[PDB]
Order: structure tokens, then C-alpha cells, then sequence
């Protein structure tokens, strides 16, 4: 009854979707995500395209209203709302983004194959599910949250991230998945079991052997860092009050080579800031050390008008000035805006892809400014060519609540797919170093006033995934996509 149209099996994809947060952010129980997606599969297993498309939209609706529940914090917080305006507004998000699983299942039951499902369709579900991840990340500005494949991230296929990347995760989490539904049906053939044993067993025995392994040579002597974060919220007459805080609680500090302020550290523009700017970099230089701090960046044009960015810039001992590549739809732009302004009745502006690395110490870092991270085709091109990780963020606007955690948990990713070092650091939310293989070795506790001290090596050499980025991949799921359309075509 579970494959069968109705509500019935409408309502079990609810609870499928719904263990998507339980494989993620605090919790990490990677089982659950190969139930979810399996609960999906078997789902959808006999449905016509009439009504694929709202198991697929309930399966979304589960999965983001559990997974994204960080969302009705950042609604009724800072967006002064009431509780029945903000459940009504995480509402509408829920059930739009719900499409981006309703969308390939309803195309899944138009290349779906179940006469030949036992192994054909399996690899076609794990094709079908790295497609909708991909279109995740780019559609509209892209929604790259709760992939399957962060659920790994501490699990047996953390040996596969570093090969394939967050996609790879999910590749094999969907196929594994879908192999495990069709398993009773395989047993009576013996060539056919074999074949799907080695294609479910195959993975995560090759996962476990690659876990911890060291892709990427030792580049020098380790860097001190220093980071430090400071609780503004929703903070013009207290400019001074930031500079102040950020230069006192750098100067006591000693023995240093990487200090860190988070976006926006600087209020006021580095234009105004010159002179301060300057007077921190002395500071630093007698350190031997380098500040690295966000600040907005203007550009005057040719006319009386003004191009502003959000950028990260580099002080005393290292140079150049980073803008910030992609950016949030309605937070810092306006899409579309001589429509959608007049129905607004909102600031920055795209930075080049063509910029630099931010040079530090003599060494490359490649700079992410808030959640740039989450976007993993993006990240690896900063990654390659740099020998350490930053990323500089203001996490105050997601909330209290789950917000950072995800957010961590990618950028944590981020670090095992490159085998770099990765300094994190956040105006409020978590602060931290990350090693090459994706774990927190220190960080300070968040929504409080800290200072944090640790040491990063800088790294060498070359990742997998940074080598042949998801092209592979995604051309083998291509194949397999083809195979299924054509399977049907046959018929």
C-alpha cells in the first residue's frame, strides 16, 4: 500500500522526508538518511505522473520543514513577526522549495523502470538523485542544503568525500538505498545478486579503507591563529564602539601569525578606514602577523553613483582584497528589481570571478564570505591552487537555533573534499578550526564574546575531488539516466 496512489503513502513521505535533519546537523544518525531516500524509492514505485509529483512535493515538504525548522527562528527573530504570520510565512517557503523534490519524481515515474528495476532502476534512482541535488545548487540562486551526502561526513563513506565530494555521498547513499528495496526480488537469480551485492557492499568497503587518508602533502610549519567574535546585534553612532572592541581585544594578544575578524568586522567602509586599517596593520606588524577582516568595499564609478560589495581584506603581513562572488537573493540584492522593488514597497552588487587568492604569511587562503561554502563546485575552484582554508561569516541572521550547525557541518565538508585547514570565523555563531579530514579541533563557545587560539598547518598538494571535479560523476549518472529513458522508449 505504500507504492499505491493516495494519501496513505502521501503521508509516509512526510515522515521519510523528515528524518533528513535527524542524519544531520547535531543529531548525525547517517542510517536514517538511506531510509529516507529508500522510503522515497519504494514510495514511488508504481505511481503515474498525476500523482509521482506530490509524493515527491509531500517528500520535500517533510525534508525542508524539519530539516530547514531553523527557518521560523530567523522569520519571528529578525523578521518581527508574529507566531501565526511566521508559521504561515516558513509555510510558503516549505511548500516552494518542496519542488525540488517534486519535480524529479515526477519525472522519475516517467523514466521509471520496473520491470528491469532490480538493478537497472536502482542505479537509475542514484542517477536521478545526484541530478536533483545538482539542480538544487544552481536553479534560482541554488539551494544547496540537507544533501544526503553530509550525513557521512563523520560515517564509514567519509572515504568517498575526498574522492567524490559531497555528490558522491549522496550517489552512493540513493543507490544503496534503492539496492536494499530491490534486494528480495534479486536473491532467486544468482548472477543478478552477485552484481548487486557488489554494487551496494562495493562503495562502503572502498569508503572505510580510504577513511583518514592523508591526500595532500604537509606545506610548512604550522600558523597561529587568533579569531575573534563579538556579539553585535543589529548594530550608526556605534561604529566606534565596534573598532574599539575588535582592536582591544587583538592588541593584548602575542605570539600570533593569522588574525582573523569575521563579515563585517569594520563597519564603515575602507575608504573611511584608511587610516585605521593602517594603524591595524603596524599592530600586526610587530606581531609578524596578518589581519585578515571583512568590510564593505566601494567602488566609485564613472558617475556620482557607487558599486558596493561585501569584501574581506588583508592588512600587515598579507595583501589583496577578496569581493564576494554569489550572494543572498532577498538579504543582500533584489531580484528582478524594477519588478519586484516596486512589490517591495536590497544593498551589494556580484563580485568577479577572475579575483586572486588572499596571499598571507607567503602562503594562498581562499576566502568564503558567509555561505559560499555551501556551494561545493564553487568552493573548489578557492580551494585549489590555496594552501589554507578561511571562511568569514555573520551567522546571527539564520538564529538560535539549528542555523550554524548545518551551516558548520558544510563547511566542515568543504575542508575534507580540499584536504585544507579551514579557520572559521563568525560574528556570533560557531568559531573554529577545521583539519583536512573535516573535524573540529577548537572552537569557542557561540552567542558569547570570545577570543580563540589555535594552530592551522597550511597544505600541499592535491584532493580528488579537486582534481576531476563532479564532470565523472555526473556524466556516468548521465549514462545512466539515458539507460532508463530508453528502457522505457523500448517498451
Amino acid at each position: 500500500w505504500i507504492s499505491r496512489p493516495g494519501w496513505p503513502g502521501h503521508l509516509l513521505a512526510l515522515a521519510a522526508g523528515a528524518l533528513t535533519p535527524l542524519a544531520l546537523a547535531p543529531f548525525d544518525y547517517w542510517p536514517l538518511a538511506i531510509l529516507s531516500i529508500a522510503l522515497l524509492y519504494l514510495g514511488l514505485r508504481g505511481l503515474p505522473g498525476k500523482s509521482a509529483l506530490w509524493r515527491g512535493w509531500w517528500y520535500g515538504f517533510g525534508a525542508f520543514g524539519a530539516g530547514t525548522s531553523w527557518i521560523y527562528v530567523s522569520i519571528h527573530d529578525y523578521g518581527a513577526a508574529s507566531v501565526p504570520l511566521a508559521s504561515l510565512l516558513m509555510l510558503g517557503f516549505t511548500a516552494g522549495v518542496a519542488f525540488f523534490f517534486a519535480l524529479p519524481a515526477w519525472l522519475w515515474a516517467r523514466c521509471l523502470r520496473r520491470d528491469n528495476a532490480p538493478l537497472g532502476d536502482a542505479l537509475a534512482f542514484a542517477a536521478l538523485w545526484l541530478a536533483l541535488e545538482l539542480f538544487r545548487s544552481w536553479f534560482l540562486t541554488g539551494f544547496p542544503w540537507l544533501y544526503a551526502g553530509y550525513s557521512q561526513l563523520q560515517g564509514p563513506l567519509a572515504g568517498l568525500v575526498p574522492v567524490g565530494g559531497v555528490w558522491l555521498s549522496s550517489f552512493v547513499i540513493a543507490l544503496s538505498a534503492a539496492l536494499l528495496v530491490n534486494l528480495p526480488r534479486l536473491f532467486p537469480h544468482g548472477a543478478s545478486l552477485l552484481l548487486g551485492l557488489v554494487l551496494l557492499l562495493g562503495p562502503w568497503a572502498a569508503g572505510l579503507y580510504l577513511k583518514g587518508h592523508a591526500w595532500t602533502h604537509s606545506a610548512g610549519e604550522p600558523l597561529r591563529v587568533v579569531a575573534i567574535q563579538g556579539n553585535i546585534a543589529q548594530e550608526p553612532n556605534q561604529v566606534r564602539a565596534q573598532l574599539d572592541l575588535y582592536r582591544d581585544l587583538s592588541l593584548p594578544q602575542q605570539d600570533v601569525d593569522l588574525i582573523v575578524w569575521p563579515e563585517t568586522a569594520v563597519p564603515i567602509l575602507q575608504d573611511m578606514a584608511s587610516g585605521y586599517l593602517g594603524a591595524m596593520g603596524q599592530v600586526a606588524d610587530e606581531k609578524n602577523a596578518a589581519l585578515i577582516t571583512g568590510v564593505p568595499v566601494r567602488e566609485r564609478l564613472a558617475d556620482g553613483k557607487s558599486r558596493y560589495f561585501n569584501g574581506i581584506t588583508v592588512v600587515g603581513e598579507g595583501a589583496g582584497t577578496y569581493l564576494k562572488q554569489k550572494l543572498v537573493p532577498f538579504g543582500e540584492y533584489v531580484p528582478l528589481q524594477d519588478l519586484l522593488r516596486g512589490l517591495i514597497a536590497s544593498d551589494f552588487a556580484r563580485g568577479p570571478a577572475d579575483q586572486p587568492l588572499l596571499k598571507a604569511k607567503g602562503y594562498q587562503i581562499a576566502p568564503y564570505i558567509c555561505y559560499e561554502v555551501v556551494y561545493p563546485e564553487f568552493a573548489a575552484a578557492l580551494a585549489a591552487q590555496s594552501q589554507v582554508l578561511l571562511t568569514v561569516s555573520n551567522d546571527t541572521w539564520f538564529g538560535t537555533s539549528i542555523g550554524p550547525l548545518q551551516h558548520l557541518q558544510m563547511a566542515q565538508m568543504r575542508a575534507l573534499e580540499s584536504g585544507r585547514w579551514m579557520i572559521r570565523a563568525t560574528n556570533n555563531g560557531v568559531t573554529g578550526l577545521i583539519d583536512p579530514y573535516g573535524r573540529i579541533v577548537r572552537q569557542i563557545p557561540q552567542f558569547q564574546q570570545g577570543i580563540l587560539r589555535g594552530e592551522v598547518i597550511p597544505m600541499q598538494g592535491l584532493t580528488p575531488y579537486l582534481q576531476y571535479r563532479v564532470w565523472p560523476l555526473a556524466g556516468l549518472a548521465g549514462v545512466l539516466l539515458l539507460w532508463a529513458l530508453l528502457g522505457r522508449q523500448l517498451r
